[PDB]
């Protein structure tokens, strides 16, 4: 019993973190096999950030200009290429600690763990969600660029995020491991609109099931609703519209608890319309949307 | 910018986790040097749990009865001893992945990361606080016993907690690494009173400083208070009384922000008396007490 915002064990990712320096900028790199991946803005200076011409800046760099250090040992760079917003530094040594891994592009609403790093060293790990507007609300200071987000299925690490930018609003933006930004963002020090965000409805429902499983039941009511009626409420409260695909993914939790998905929707509807009335659910005084239905099943059954 | 409930990177602890089986019970062990530490209740059966005679149960066991498996390799047990509520299994091989470590007994109100494990395998990591009443609100299912809590200062892991029990209330209890329970708890399946808990005042203040540093300032007011006046409010709201030692520990945050500790206390006083009025602070709709002043300084400065 108990339900926590759990991150994946970060060990497999810790063994991939390196420091990448180019000129006066130092940030983090991800060393997998004989390739080090890092944000391409490692090649910029202060005068560049407003609108860097990355192609031109990269042309003035050679393999020997990229200083890559794994803990205390230096890696020899034998190639460099820019793919979208990431640099790929080919090194002469394959990382002995390379885990089984994949590069995946996550969907908005999905969750992942971030290993925050500075100068190639891990500082901490936390779980978060990719917002519906493709931003993340992380904890990143200058030097954290290149820190990655990932998920782990048994022995395979699926890398889904690499940190690149802090928007003027204090929210975070980054790319998949092929250097494609999530969202409309560009890697430049410019004010950039993040779309209107919404609350991840399917995740709040998953978390309400986690609450029932762990004893927090006060919010269960005698009502039901329909997808149409619920979606009118979700519209008013800036919640993502619920679809049958979302209901289908909540199936395991509905089956375990015996509470029909539309009945749980009616509980969520009443919580949106009436608030928590000074009460809490799983130690929170707000509706938590950072747990997917998969996260709830995994945590509630002790999957390692 | 941004402030998250960050756990320490768990890699150094992951390399110490082993599976310990004795009879029909399997749980987690911590392998450091040539010693495996685990809860002594691994030697119990269902009929024992109500009030196990651990000394008698342990006398019926021999070194060969403790099955210790590190991933896929079996460890040879050459000695066994019970120290308080932990078993120490001497093995013939020192853990090659033993990090620099210490065993520490944390104080109530201090925080630490837990690496939740099942069958010797890590499932996740989360940060929590040792409650003033010596319980922890974790996420532990059957099989998680032996999972540990720790802190990391550069390369040294300070192990402070080993999980033993879930109280009938769903809160968690465990020991230091010498097997001494935190709190009044005994390792038996019996209803056991946890003392009256309180909110960790110094941590809420630290978190209010973290909020100001990251832009959440709406709760700052034109008032001040005294330790005496504040402690009358803290008494009413079941907050720990604030002492000059707590004010002294908040010094770095008071100096960084320019907000005197007693001024921040006046903000906390008004939040306790008036509530949040449907607003949030660092993504929370309640007063968070799971960040120490040290955690706030570390996270706000990117210590690795
Ligand atoms: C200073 C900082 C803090 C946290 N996270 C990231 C950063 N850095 C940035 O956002 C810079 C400015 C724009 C950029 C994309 C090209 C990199
Ligand atoms: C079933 C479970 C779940 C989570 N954490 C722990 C447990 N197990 C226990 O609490 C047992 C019963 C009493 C005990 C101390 C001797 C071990």
């Amino acid at each position: 019993s108990g339900f926590r915002k759990m991150a994946f064990p970060s060990g497999k990712v810790e063994g991939c973190m390196v420091q990448v320096t180019c000129g006066t900028t130092t940030l983090n790199g991800l060393w997998l096999d004989d390739v080090v991946y890092c944000p391409r803005h490692v090649i910029c200076t202060s005068e560049d950030m407003l609108n860097p011409n990355y192609e031109d800046l990269l042309i003035r760099k050679s393999n020997h200009n990229f200083l890559v250090q794994a803990g205390n040992v230096q890696l020899r760079v034998i190639g460099h290429s820019m793919q979208n917003c990431v640099l790929k530094l080919k090194v002469d040594t394959a990382n002995p600690k390379t885990p089984k891994y994949k590069f995946v592009r996550i969907q908005p609403g999905q969750t992942f763990s971030v290993l925050a790093c500075y100068n190639g060293s891990p500082s901490g790990v936390y779980q978060c969600a990719m917002r519906p507007n493709f931003t993340i609300k992380g904890s990143f200071l200058n030097g954290s660029c290149g820190s990655v987000g990932f998920n782990i299925d048994y022995d395979c690490v699926s890398f889904c995020y690499m940190h690149h930018m802090e928007l003027p609003t204090g929210v975070h933006a980054g790319t998949d491991l092929e250097g494609n930004f999530y969202g409309p963002f560009v890697d430049r020090q410019t004010a950039q609109a993040a779309g209107t965000d919404t609350t991840i409805t399917v995740n709040v429902l998953a978390w309400l099931y986690a609450a029932v499983i762990n004893g927090d039941r006060w919010f269960l009511n005698r009502f039901t609703t329909t997808l149409n009626d619920f979606n009118l409420v979700a519209m008013k409260y800036n919640y993502e519209p619920l679809t049958q695909d979302h209901v289908d993914i909540l199936g395991p939790l509905s089956a375990q608890t015996g509470i029909a998905v539309l009945d749980m929707c009616a509980s969520l509807k009443e919580l949106l319309q009436n608030g928590m009335n000074g009460r809490t659910i799983l130690g929170s005084a707000l509706l938590e949307d950072e747990f997917t239905p998969f996260d709830v099943v995994r945590q509630c059954s002790g999957v390692t």
